[PDB]
């Protein structure tokens, strides 16, 4: 289909809880490495604080691609 969604989607697999669980946002920055960039600083950092569900560093697996896509 296309990065972004997919890439990331794919991403969230390395250090995903199960659909709609949790992430860890600096595991996801290492999930890159399988992508393409890894440790993308500033396209994670970006998303960082897209990633801000709780009020610190938890996204929701899934929520976080609607996110991701912030259109």
């Amino acid at each position: 289909a296309r990065a972004g969604l997919e890439d990331l989607q794919v991403a969230f697999r390395a250090f995903d809880q199960d659909g709609d669980g949790h992430i860890t946002v600096d595991e996801l920055r290492r999930a890159m490495a399988g992508l393409g960039q890894p440790l993308p600083q500033e396209e994670l950092d970006a998303m960082i604080r897209e990633a801000d569900v709780d009020q610190d560093g938890r996204v929701n697996y899934e929520e976080f691609a609607r996110m991701l896509a912030q259109e």
